[PDB]
């Protein structure tokens, strides 16, 4: 598993989602 955290993450063609964006912490 991994030990991210979840963001509302979009693009530009697409759309938005939950992506883990994993910051460095």
């Amino acid at each position: 598993r991994s030990v991210c955290r979840q963001i509302k993450i979009c693009r530009r063609r697409g759309g938005c989602y939950y992506k883990c964006t994993n910051r460095p912490y």
